[PDB]
C-alpha cells in the first residue's frame, strides 16, 4: 500500500472576501450597497470595457495574423511605452539605457517575477511594506522565500500619514533590504507622501542603501499621469538602482487580461542588461512568456494618437468621478447630520479610504442597513453614486 | 549595488539560432528549427474558429473584471472532458479539479509550487531526452529533476526495457512525468499496451504520475491521443495533468493551459486544490481571460467546435503528409540509409539522426537550419521546399 501524496493535505482557509461577496449576493434588500468591491465602477455600477479598449480589440481582430509566442519580455512597444509613462518621454534613465522592462501577467505577476529574481540573484532577504498592508504583497514575497516586515505609515486616529513614525520605523531597515512604496493612490489608505516627503524618502534611501521597489497600479487616478509619477521620478533622479512593478488592470480596465510590467533600473546599461538576463530566466521558469491580448491593447492605444486621446479622456473621467464622489460623500454626511469631520476623505487619492468606522459599526451597517464595507472599515468610493449617496450617508449617520 | 555582482545568464542558443536565420541573406534558407506549427505557406496563422470566437467575445464581453483564481469554469469542465472523456468515472465521482493557467508552462510551474509547498515530493523524473524547460520549471520550485531512459538513438526506437529498468530508481512518492502524446522531441509514444504496463507499474511502485499534454489531437485524434492518460486514470488514486492549448488551437501567445489535480475522492481533491489556489494567488493572482475564453467558447459551441476539429485534423494531416514526402523525397534524391522511422513518429518533431557535424554543415553550406541535437520540425517542410531541403541533407 502507498499513502496518497495528497491524502494528508490541510485545506487552505476560506477566502473571506469571497464570503462577504456571497453574503452581499444573498441579501434580498433592494437598497443594498456594496462598498467592499476591489475594482472601479462607473456611475451606473458597471465595470465596463473602456471604449478605447473595445476599439483596440476590434483593430487587433482585424489585423492580427498570428498568435506566435512573444519574446520572454513581451511586446517591445509595450515596454517602451511603459518606460515613458514611468520616467517621462525625455528621461535620462531612458537615454542612458539604464532601464529594462518585461511585460508580465499583471502587476501581481510583476511582483512575483521581481521576488524570484531577487531571491535567486541577490542577497536581499527582507522586503519592507507599509502598515496597513496590501495582503497580497506578503503572499507573493513569502512564496520566493523573502521575509516581509512592516513600517509605520497610517495614523488611524488622525487619518494621516505619520511621517515621523515612518522614518523612525525605517531606521531598522538594513542596507540591501528592499523597501516598497506605492507610486500613488496608496492602497488601502489613499494617503500619499507629498512631493517634499518623497524627496526626503529618496534621500534617506540613498543614504541607508535600501533597494526601492515601486508598486505602481493606479497611475492617473490621483492627479494625472505625469503628476502621479513625480515620487517615482524623484527616486529615479537619485538612485543607481530601482525596481518598478506596474499594472494596467486599473487605468485601462483590463483586470482579467493580466497586463503589467516589471522594470529594472541599474547604474548603467551594461549592468542592467546583465541583471535583466537573470530576470528573463526567472520568467522562463514560471510562465515562459506573457499573454499578448491585453498588453497588445495597451500598446495599440498608447502608440496611436487618436486612441490615446480617447483613453486619456476616459481615465480623466474615472479620476474626476472618484474625486466627485469623495466631495459628495463628505458634503452629504455633513448635510445628513454626521456632525463630525470627514474632510480627510477629500485629501485622499484613488478608490480606497478607511472610513474611520469601527468593526462594530461596519457590522451594524451590513445587518441593519444593507451597506457593505470590509471589516477594516475600508470603503471603495467608486461604489458610491449620485443615486445611492443619500441613503448610504443616512445609514452611516444612524450608526455613529 | 544590489545588481552589481549579478552573473549574466548563459546565452539562449535557440534565440541565437533564430537571430542567425533572420540575419541570413541567402534567399533559399529553410528554418526547421522552429518550435511551432506552420502551414503550407510557411505561416502560423490564427485559426478561423479562433477568429470567429474572438468576434463573439467582442460582442458579449461587458466587463474585464477579474476571473476567479481557477479561471473560467466552463473552460475547466471542457478541459476535464477532453482529458478523461465525457461520463468518465473520474468526473462522475468528482475526483478532479482544474485551474486555468498561463499556458502548459504555467501549469507545470503551478504544479511544482503546489507540490513543493504542500507535499513530500522531492524529485521529478523526466525522459531522456525531452522538453528542456522541464528542468528550469521544477528546479525553480526547489525540486530535483532526474532523467529516465527512453530513446535508443541508433535504432530510432523507444527502448522500453531501459525505460522500465531505469525507473526502478524512482521511489514511492516521486513524480514521474509522461508526455501524453507526440513525445517532444522524439515523436515516439508508448503503444497502448506499453501505456497499460506503465500504468500498472506506476501503481505498484507508488509514483505520482504527471502528464504533460500539449499536443492532444496531433498524433491520431483527440480521443485516441488521450488513451494513455486514461489508462493511468483507470487505476490511479492520484494524477496531475498539465495541459496546453497553445499548439492545438494555435493560441501560443495568449497563454492558455490548465493544471488538473486528481485525488482519491472529492473531499481530498478539494483540500489539495485549495492549496493549489494559494500557489496561484502568490504567483499571478488569476489567469488571462482572452485565450481561455476563446477555447471555452469553441469547445462549448457545436458549430465552432466542428470548425476547429476540422482545422486540427488538417494540421495533423499536413504533418503526416510532410513526414511521408520527406522520406520519399530523400529516397528519390538517393539519400542512402533508411529514414522510414520518420513515418512511424508522431507530431511536429523528430530526431533526424544527423550528427552535430552534419547539422553545422547544413546551416553553413546550404542555409538549412536545424537544432544541434538533430531535431527537425517537419511543419517547416512544404511541397515547394522539400526538394532543395532533401538535396542538401543528401550532400552530408
Amino acid at each position: 500500500h502507498h499513502v496518497g501524496t495528497f491524502e494528508n493535505i490541510t485545506a487552505a482557509p476560506a477566502d473571506p472576501i469571497l464570503g462577504l461577496a456571497d453574503l452581499f449576493r444573498a441579501d434580498e434588500r433592494p437598497g443594498k450597497i456594496n462598498l467592499g468591491i476591489g475594482v472601479y465602477k462607473d456611475e451606473t455600477g458597471k465595470t465596463p470595457v473602456l471604449t478605447s479598449v473595445k476599439k483596440a480589440e476590434q483593430y487587433l481582430l482585424e489585423n492580427e495574423t498570428t498568435k506566435n509566442y512573444l519574446g520572454i519580455d513581451g511586446i517591445p512597444e509595450f515596454g517602451r511605452c511603459t518606460q515613458e509613462l514611468l520616467f517621462g518621454k525625455g528621461s535620462a534613465l531612458i537615454n542612458d539605457k539604464r532601464a529594462r522592462t518585461a511585460q508580465t501577467p499583471g502587476g501581481t505577476g510583476a511582483l512575483r517575477v521581481a521576488a524570484d529574481f531577487l531571491a535567486k540573484n541577490t542577497s536581499v532577504k527582507r522586503v519592507w511594506v507599509s502598515n496597513p498592508s496590501w495582503p497580497n504583497h506578503k503572499s507573493v514575497f513569502n512564496s520566493a522565500g523573502l521575509e516581509v516586515r512592516e513600517y509605520a505609515y497610517y495614523d488611524a486616529e488622525n487619518h494621516t500619514l505619520d511621517f515621523d513614525a515612518l522614518i523612525n520605523s525605517l531606521n531598522e531597515a538594513q542596507a540591501g533590504d528592499v523597501v516598497l512604496f506605492h507610486g500613488c493612490c496608496h492602497n488601502p489608505t489613499g494617503i500619499d507622501p507629498t512631493l517634499e516627503q518623497w524627496q526626503t524618502l529618496a534621500q534617506l534611501s540613498v543614504e541607508k542603501g535600501w533597494l526601492p521597489l515601486f508598486d505602481f497600479a493606479y497611475q492617473g487616478f490621483a492627479r494625472g499621469l505625469e503628476e502621479d509619477a513625480e515620487g517615482l521620478r524623484a527616486f529615479a533622479a537619485m538612485h543607481k538602482e530601482l525596481i518598478v512593478a506596474s499594472s494596467y488592470s486599473k487605468n485601462f480596465g483590463l483586470y482579467n487580461e493580466r497586463v503589467g510590467a516589471c522594470t529594472l533600473v541599474a547604474a548603467d546599461s551594461e549592468t542592467v542588461d546583465r541583471a535583466f538576463s537573470q530576470m528573463k530566466a526567472a520568467i522562463r521558469a514560471n510562465y515562459s512568456n506573457p499573454p499578448a491580448h491585453g498588453a497588445s491593447v495597451v500598446a495599440t492605444i498608447l502608440s496611436n494618437d487618436a486612441l490615446r486621446a480617447i483613453w486619456e479622456q476616459e481615465l480623466t473621467d474615472m479620476r474626476q468621478r472618484i474625486q466627485r464622489m469623495r466631495q459628495l460623500f463628505v458634503n452629504t454626511l455633513q448635510e445628513k447630520g454626521a456632525n463630525r469631520d470627514f474632510s480627510f476623505i477629500i485629501k485622499q487619492n484613488g478608490m480606497f479610504s478607511f472610513s474611520g468606522l469601527t468593526k462594530e459599526q461596519v457590522l451594524r451597517l451590513r445587518e441593519e442597513f444593507g451597506v457593505y464595507a470590509v471589516a477594516s472599515g475600508r470603503v471603495n468610493v467608486a461604489g458610491m453614486t449620485p443615486d445611492n449617496m443619500a441613503p448610504l450617508c443616512e445609514a452611516i449617520v444612524a450608526v455613529l
